[PDB]
């Protein structure tokens, strides 16, 4: 399948070079997989989700996304026009308030929730969790992310936006999950992206168009935007049978575009997520 005039990040993940505008992908499109988006919520009524999104848990007064951040990330995973895995099922867990903030105890509870809730869901091709959030180092937050991965869920987390070594941020610094940095449309590391030995992979993160609340769309930047590209790619690859939740991060790294990025400090991987699609 081919999507013409696609957002640049979708085109980039299906090409060996920058500057293309068509997203090439297999028609299976992540069907049979499930992605939990652990964030500010998802506006599940947005037409771009086609009935494939639902809220399953909130830690606040309402399950509504009053911010937009979670709806944008969910759109990059699996919306029709803006998503990597256009037929996946999306589940929202609201651990962040409508200002985009949340306490570590609530974030931990949301990860433990997903590890249990997945046993109630029909996800024959596998389960992914996308965490576009983080803060200062906490061993308890890292441990919760490690538990979620060990339970059989592919965990993708943002590296952080501090232009610093990700070893001082959580859950980015947990080795056992998939820690995602950001790149721009010219194959440079995004100017805000964290780096360091704990990063596993880069994805598109500067000027990413996706869904927004009120049935709208908007372009924003961050490692929060790169993370759902990798989460959606994992769901897509699991549906094709190429990898499993336990090994998806390693498979993505082994099959990535290598050496294409500039402004990568010594000691950080030079790997950009790539779907290896061949018609
Ligand atoms: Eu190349
Ligand atoms: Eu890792």
């Amino acid at each position: 399948a081919a999507q013409t005039n696609a957002p640049w990040g979708l085109a980039r993940i299906s090409s060996t070079s920058p500057g293309t505008s068509t997203y090439y992908y297999d028609e299976s499109a992540g069907q049979g997989s499930c992605v939990y988006v652990i964030d500010t919520g998802i506006e599940a009524s947005h037409p771009e989700f086609e009935g494939r999104a639902q809220m399953v848990k909130t830690y606040y007064y309402s399950s509504r996304d009053g911010n937009g951040h979670g709806t944008h990330c969910a759109g990059t995973v699996g919306s029709r026009t803006y998503g990597v895995a256009k037929k996946t099922q999306l589940f929202g867990v609201k651990v962040l308030d409508d200002n985009g903030s949340g306490q570590y105890s609530t974030i931990i509870a949301g990860m433990d929730f997903v590890a249990s809730d997945k046993n109630n869901r029909n996800c024959p091709k596998g389960v992914v969790a996308s965490l576009s959030l983080g803060g200062g180092y906490s061993s308890s937050v890292n441990s919760a992310a490690a538990r979620l991965q060990s339970s059989g869920v592919m965990v993708a987390v943002a590296a952080g936006n501090n232009n610093a070594d990700a070893r001082n941020y959580s859950p980015a610094s947990e080795p056992s999950v998939c820690t995602v940095g950001a790149s721009d449309r010219y194959d440079r590391r995004s100017s805000f992206s964290n780096y360091g030995s704990v990063l596993d992979i880069f994805g598109p993160g500067t000027d990413i168009l996706s869904t927004w609340i009120g049935g709208s769309t908007r372009s924003i930047s961050g490692t929060s935007m790169a993370t759902p590209h990798v989460a959606g790619l994992a769901a897509y690859l699991m549906t094709l049978g190429k990898t499993t939740a336990a090994s998806a991060c390693r498979y993505i790294a082994d099959t990535a575009n290598k050496g294409d990025l500039s402004n990568i400090p010594f000691g950080t991987v030079n790997l950009l997520a790539y779907n290896n699609y061949q018609a």
